[PDB]
């Protein structure tokens, strides 16, 4: 019933005896076994799809130890980046939201909680808490090994430092333009995760078609915004909200100088996007209706009419109508009143597709002008339209829209006649100081050019001579490759080492993670060393980390090494031994989230600066979990803390239910109905062993032929229980290693029931012996315990 006993028992044995701290001279290289995965961040505490990423990887390394390798398995901290700095100045003005997630979903203490105000203290509340929490679920990690990222940890942050001189001496760093988040009012960047509001609201790319407006002056542009550059071939008339104030300004980049009319939002914020904006006066709105403007696409020359659903605070605030797929434009169409003139009815609606005029929403539900949630009828149509809907003007004849879309962008782009303005998605994004933020384009931005064609090449040769679990992903990775351009991999705001050749920037969460694994095998001597007083992370130069991870052993370099830095030689050529020992890493875990990401970054950046003999082995990705049907959302409170599962189910039965629910990048979902009844059998599975460990096998005995029967389904399931496991297949292998055992058992007792036999207790304690044996990996703390019962 009860196993807080036996987890806390052996959790102390594991722990005080140093268990799981391997010693490379136990066994030989052929015979070592490195797994590690993705290493947590500290902004709060882990939940139970996090539980499965994590258990994954522990009961493959038991699994390994049991089969005789030598095995390592670390973890660390990951607090890079600028969420915690957000969450900390979040508290610290009470935001209700916030202050209700950390009370409500993770319970922090009320008092505890005002001290995250000071982000550090939310790095030191979460870092115990995950590190408990690993240690209460039993995973066998190496503590040794312990560290955690930024400048925060000086010896890791130069081994940083070495990565990046690495990859600038490869011409592998570049500086760039880029469009980021900006305060206008202090004018500074902005954290991506440090704002006030609108922190998921994405940069969207509009592109601004050049509409022309000619009387007298030589030069007048009326940039209509649109997310549909493909629809510019079926544009009837121009909408502008009359009572929105617009702009007639000067807009000059380099040497090009225009003039264009905009909403007076979109001047402003035009003048932050690599152009200078020179205003030449107000003009209401009204006071461009009734003119007509050329589209430099489709010679023809429409009206600009009235809409008050039009946004000046979006993008331009002009937009170009196509009442055939734009639901507003149609209903903003429908006229009844005054106006200033009427020629309307006039000029039908080209459509480009099921009706032709694809009109059947906008009148499907009725409308007017600004019902809203017309926006649900564009939503259908819109997504409709992109997904099948082939191209009916000739330009484009028979062509998916997807493609026109790109084609027709592509090619306004490049002549001139449309340009792209960025723009938030929502109009809440707000910074840390109070203020509305802007979109704002620097040219200094830091990247990692994974678009390199020779660095893209070397990482398909280390993808191919690696496992990919599941093998159905290495189409996805191969993809992500091809696909890849150069990465932002430095932010102004937030904690990280900062880039060596330029301290202003500090470099990315997903920048600082790629190799870390190299530097888990230096860790406990290091951290040994510091503990020791003996120390100073400054002389841990990349000549140093060149010596330990790319160079042949030598006794002289560690001798010359040992005199700058003040490391004993025979301590250095021992952490050289660690690395060169464990590597290269035999498996990279991670949810399946990071493939597109971190898991196909680890890979470039390997073959970037590791020789080839270390290249990634494999990669086993997971998919991920949901509660009692539903997505895990924070804001909802419907999470469930992975210490709180342990703390009311029991670590082994929490590991075991996880891992028996789904393997590879299939979902599972947490049903406490489930759980409850896992916990029954596992308790059922422990008395039953309990029960036959109290056998004596005396000499031979006389088998029955249930008996052999019996015999012969333990030697079935170990089979198929190590053949599921070295494939990762976690359902798999508990149906053989839990559930077909205990089936084939109950059966075996129902037909020997009355029974009662040396041969039928040797059939039992042997059951005992291989049935706490192939769970061991799974229930590790009940298993210890049943193993000292058996003998």
């Amino acid at each position: 019933l009860n196993f807080k006993a036996i987890e806390e028992k052996w959790q102390k044995r594991w722990l005080e005896a140093k268990i799981f701290e391997p010693n490379i001279r136990d066994k030989p290289k052929e015979k070592k076994f490195y797994i590690t995965v993705a290493f947590p961040y500290l902004s709060g505490h882990l939940h139970v799809g996090h539980a499965r990423t994590y258990t994954i990887p522990d009961v493959i390394a038991r699994f390994k130890r049991m089969q005789g390798y030598n095995v390592l398995f670390p973890m660390a901290w990951h607090i890079t980046g600028s969420p915690i700095v957000g969450i900390a100045e979040r508290i610290k003005n009470r935001d209700p939201k916030t202050i209700w997630i950390y009370r409500d979903v993770y319970k922090v203490p009320e008092e505890i909680l005002w001290t995250f105000e000071d982000p550090i203290n939310i790095v030191k509340y979460f870092m115990k808490a995950a590190k408990e929490t690993f240690i209460r679920a039993g995973f066998s990690v190496d503590w040794s090994r312990e560290f955690y990222t930024t400048s925060l940890f000086p010896p890791f942050s130069k081994f940083i430092e070495w990565q990046f001189w690495k990859l600038k001496e490869k011409g592998y760093i570049v500086k760039g333009a880029h469009r980021v988040r900006w305060d206008p009012v202090v004018g500074t960047p902005l954290g991506d995760h440090d704002l006030m509001e609108g922190e998921d609201v994405p940069i969207l790319d509009y592109i601004i078609i050049k509409f022309e407006l000619r009387e007298n002056g030589e030069v007048i542009y009326l940039p209509a915004a649109t997310l549909r550059p493909e629809t510019v071939y079926g544009v009837t008339n121009m909408w502008v909200n009359p009572n929105a104030t617009y702009v007639k300004a000067k807009v000059r980049r380099k040497d090009k100088e225009e003039t264009w009319i905009v909403s007076k939002e979109a001047a402003y914020k035009l003048s932050f996007q690599d152009r200078e904006i020179e205003v030449i006066e107000e003009f209401k709105g009204e006071k461009l209706i009734g003119k007509y403007v050329r589209n430099p696409v489709s010679g023809d020359e429409v009206i600009i009419l009235p809409a008050e659903f039009v946004d000046p605070d979006n993008a331009t605030g002009v937009v170009m109508s196509v009442p055939a797929h734009a639901p507003f434009d149609h209903v903003a169409l429908e006229d009844l009143k005054r106006e200033t003139e009427i020629l309307e009815k006039y000029d039908i609606d080209p459509r480009i597709v099921f009706p032709a005029v694809e009109e059947v929403n906008k009148l499907g539900i009725k409308s007017q002008k600004d019902k809203e949630k017309l926006e649900q009828a564009t939503k259908t149509i819109y997504k409709a339209e992109y997904h099948k809907g082939i191209f009916k003007v000739p330009p484009y004849e028979g062509k998916p829209v997807q493609e026109v879309k790109e084609a027709i962008a592509k090619e306004m782009l490049e002549k001139g006649i449309a340009e792209i303005m960025y723009e938030f998605a929502e109009k809440n994004v707000i910074s840390r100081f109070g203020n509305r933020a802007v979109i704002k384009i620097i040219h200094d931005q830091w990247f990692i050019d994974y678009g390199n064609p020779e660095w893209k090449e070397k990482a398909r040769k280390a993808l191919e001579r690696m496992k990919i679990l599941p093998e159905t992903r290495r189409a996805q990775f191969e993809a992500i490759i091809d696909w890849l351009d150069k990465k932002a991999c430095a932010r102004k705001i937030g904690l990280g080492t900062p880039l060596p050749w330029d301290p202003e920037w500090v470099i990315e969460s997903l920048s600082d993670s790629t190799i870390y694994m190299a530097y888990y095998t230096i860790s406990r001597h290091i951290n040994k060393l510091r503990q020791e007083g003996k120390l100073d992370p400054e002389k841990l130069t990349p000549e140093f980390f060149d010596y330990i991870f790319l160079e042949e052993f030598s006794e002289d370099k560690e001798k010359e090494l040992e005199k700058k830095t003040g490391i004993p030689a025979e301590i250095i050529h021992e952490m050289k031994e660690e690395f060169e020992y464990w590597y290269p890493l035999d498996w990279r875990c991670s949810g399946k989230d990071l493939i597109p990401n971190h898991l196909t970054f680890f890979i470039f950046n390997h073959v970037a600066i590791f020789r080839e003999e270390h290249w990634p082995k494999g990669i086993a990705v997971n998919g991920f979990g949901t509660l009692e049907g539903q997505k895990m959302s924070k804001s909802k409170g419907n999470v469930l803390n992975f210490i709180d599962a342990i703390e009311e189910n029991g670590a082994d039965v929490v590991r075991l239910y996880i891992m028996s629910l789904a393997e590879h990048d299939s979902d599972f979902d947490w049903r406490r109905k489930e759980v409850g009844k896992l916990r029954k059998q596992i308790e059922r599975f422990y008395e039953l062993i309990s029960q036959f460990a109290e056998y004596e096998v005396k000499g031979n005995v006389e088998l029955k032929d249930i008996d052999r029967w019996m015999l012969h389904r333990l030697n079935k399931a170990i089979k198929e229980t190590t053949n599921a496991l070295e494939e990762f297949r976690t359902r798999t292998a508990v149906q053989w290693a839990f559930y077909s055992i205990m089936n084939d058992l109950r059966w075996y007792l129902r037909r020997t029931e009355g029974r009662d036999d040396e041969a039928k207790r040797y059939v039992l304690r042997t059951l005992a012996d291989v049935w706490v044996r192939l769970m061991a990996p799974f229930t590790p703390h009940i298993c210890e315990e049943l193993w000292e019962k058996l003998g």
